[PDB]
């Protein structure tokens, strides 16, 4: 799956 | 170069 | 925001 990061604190992985 | 994430769990970042 | 890296070595990461 494809991996994107958000930043929100904390960094959140989440996926595709 | 830009990177790529992908996790299959092993994650992999690919250079563009 | 999301967050884009790249490898410059470094990586970077910057906040869109």
């Amino acid at each position: 799956a494809k991996l994107v990061a958000f930043a929100e604190a904390a960094i959140i992985g989440l996926m595709v």
